[PDB]
């Protein structure tokens, strides 16, 4: 149906906005602390401490699936990478650190999404 096509196309240009987002964001660490998922090679406990494990890369392979259906769902994602992060490291860490400055940077990107999904439907 030309509907479904419709439908599409709105989910292919979240996608395209949805991206712009993520490497905005990403850029909000340099260090690249959350790019890649915590090993279970180097950190063997980290499930017993994590249930849902997140970070970049994971974001990365759904959005190009086109699996956000709304800005929500990449945001509880994001929100992932960063609580996860505050509960299995001390605050007095460079990892916990890392995520607080990512929280707060990322505010102001996410800010704006908000608005521009809703702006432009």
């Amino acid at each position: 149906s030309m509907e479904q096509v419709a439908m599409e196309l709105r989910l292919t240009e979240l996608t395209r906005l949805l991206r712009s987002v993520l490497d905005q964001l990403q850029d909000k660490d340099p260090a690249r602390i959350f790019a890649q998922p915590v090993s279970l090679k180097e950190v063997p406990d980290y499930l017993d401490h994590i249930k849902h494990p997140m970070d970049f890369a994971t974001m990365r392979k759904r959005l190009e699936a086109q699996g956000y259906k709304n800005l929500h769902e990449f945001e509880e994602d994001f929100d992932l990478i960063i609580d996860n992060c505050m509960k299995y490291n001390a605050r007095d860490t460079v990892f916990y650190r890392a995520a607080v400055r990512l929280r707060d940077q990322g505010g102001v990107v996410l800010r704006q999404a908000r608005r521009e999904v809703d702006s432009i439907g």
